[PDB]
């Protein structure tokens, strides 16, 4: 079995290999990649995602979000309260101010300390959700808004043509900026390019490690887990890697920087922060392999998950006796 660890992978492509993006994918399974539940993915320096970053200033924020927290050092919940639209160079000077700027430091090593001690006394302010691409039209190889639709290869691998669409979303984020523990939507693969900026640090537990993450959310977080049987998927909660190892959790650890590309696989839960102003995209996919997991994917129906339209196909295709309880959380 390649990768019985469940490392990290770090893959250089040539160019030539950076231009089927299935092919890919399916080299690093091959190598064990999606043990670890995330890769990295170093593009050949003969590319480029566009030109320049020159011209991104006047991008609206329709809806930034103050991420409040609420518990322990390294054990807390997080609540998004919107506050008034600005541009992104308006969220690029927020974030260079005194107020959310970076503080000193070392190396990565010293800002993750400084993270995991003083995050929760803060309330930096994300640029989530956005959607929208930074990719030129001309960039052929892994441009985030010209891969194969989710809907498409559910109708390649299983006949059913269903509705919905796939599109990518951007990014802003700020020192501090926080993504909760979770897996992708019914346990898709993601990707994130982090087109500019300061890096981000993300932790992984392995697929197949995952239901012991779920089992130490249920203690840490016992109110939210009486709540709802997924409330992971909710998007709030936070564990440190101190309080994960206490508790014999295995997870993994990487800092992706610009220019590079971070791949999350089916049920691999993760979490991260931003080290200062910069800028993602991200969009989910699938693969053959996905479908298993699709059909086997936990989820929400207290009402709290509330999600794309594009997920109703899914759920009614691959989960049909949880359909309806599922709907009900929608309405
Ligand atoms: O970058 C972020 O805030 C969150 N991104 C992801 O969870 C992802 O790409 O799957
Ligand atoms: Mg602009
Ligand atoms: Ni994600
Ligand atoms: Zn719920």
């Amino acid at each position: 079995a390649q990768n019985p660890n469940c490392n990290i992978m770090i893959f250089h492509p040539t160019k030539e290999e950076f231009n089927d993006f299935d092919k890919y994918i399916a080299y690093m399974e091959s190598q064990g990649a999606h043990r670890a539940g995330l890769a990295k993915i170093i593009p050949p320096k003969e590319w480029k995602a566009r030109e320049t970053y020159d011209n991104i200033s006047e991008i609206l924020i329709a809806t930034p979000l103050q991420q409040v927290a609420s518990g322990r050092a390294g054990v807390f919940t997080q609540y998004h309260k919107k506050k008034k639209a600005m541009t992104v160079g308006e969220y690029r000077h927020l974030a260079n101010s005194k107020k959310y700027q970076t503080p000193p430091h070392q190396n990565f090593e010293d800002l993750e300390r400084k993270y995991w001690k003083n995050r929760i006394y803060n309330s930096p302010i994300y640029g989530a959700d956005i959607s929208g691409s930074l990719f030129d039209e001309n960039t052929k190889q892994w441009n985030l808004g010209h891969l194969g639709t989710i809907q498409d290869l559910l109708e390649k691998e299983c006949g059913v043509v269903i509705e919905g669409v796939n599109t990518p979303y951007l990014y802003f984020g700020m020192w501090k900026t926080t993504f909760a523990w979770h897996t992708e939507d019914m346990d898709l693969y993601s990707i994130n390019y982090l087109h500019l900026g300061e890096p981000k640090t993300w932790y992984v537990v392995p697929p197949e490690h995952g239901q012991r993450l779920e089992r130490l959310a249920r203690e840490l977080f016992p109110g939210s887990s009486r709540g709802c049987g997924a409330f992971l998927r909710h998007k709030v909660a936070l564990i440190s890697p101190t309080v994960l190892k206490e508790n014999g959790i295995p997870f993994n650890r990487i800092t992706q920087e610009a220019g590079e590309f971070m791949v999350t696989f089916p049920y691999g839960y993760h979490a991260g922060f931003n080290h200062g102003f910069n800028c993602a995209e991200a969009i989910n996919f699938a693969t053959p392999r996905w479908i298993d997991y699709g059909k086997m994917a936990s989820q929400c129906s207290c009402g709290e998950a509330r999600v794309t339209f594009s997920m109703d196909a899914f759920v009614r295709i691959l989960q049909p006796e949880r359909y309806d309880l599922w709907k009900r959380g929608q309405d």
